[PDB]
């Protein structure tokens, strides 16, 4: 038993919900909160700007020096960071950005950093600003990720879109 609430049930390991991931992270406080990263760590809009904003900037500056030491992620990759006032981890998972050419096939490589963490708050990858179609991303999602996954989608109509298209 979790204290994930109000999720509607797609296969033995997935769930959905109308969300903002940011107020689920709060409420919840998970073990894992997924960001939608960018090789960088740039965290400038998107889910990735909305998570950032909530911790007071204190995810980009661990963002920084990570990537200082570090260099950049892979597309396809991942890193765990702290999940600062909205989780435990953030692990920073970085889908392909169609907007920038990247290839849709890494979006299955950039799920499978989900199946290293039993329960994980997340967002749909490369969805919004990152170009990929939702609809899409579920599909890779459901097909990948064997971990146990509550997916929040900020936009009602998109939620309603990805439900009812769903097989």
């Amino acid at each position: 038993v979790n204290s994930f609430s109000g999720y509607l049930k797609l296969t033995d390991n997935v769930y959905i919900k109308n969300a903002d991931i940011v107020e689920e992270a709060k409420k919840v406080k998970p073990t894992v909160v997924v960001n939608a990263a960018n090789v960088y760590l740039k965290h400038g809009g998107g889910v990735a700007g909305a998570l950032n904003k909530a911790t007071n900037n204190a995810m980009q500056v661990e963002s920084d020096d990570y990537i200082a030491t570090n260099g950049p992620l892979k597309v396809g990759g991942s890193c765990v960071l702290s999940g600062h006032n909205l989780a435990k981890h953030c692990l920073h998972v970085v889908g392909p950005n169609v907007n920038k050419g990247e290839d849709i096939q890494l979006l299955k490589s950039a799920y499978e950093n989900f199946n290293q963490h039993e329960v994980l708050l997340a967002p749909l990858l490369s969805a919004g600003i990152f170009g990929a179609d939702p609809i899409h991303s579920l599909r890779v999602c459901v097909d990948t990720v064997r971990t146990n996954v509550y997916l929040a989608v900020f936009d009602k109509n998109l939620y309603d879109k990805l439900v009812s298209s769903f097989l």
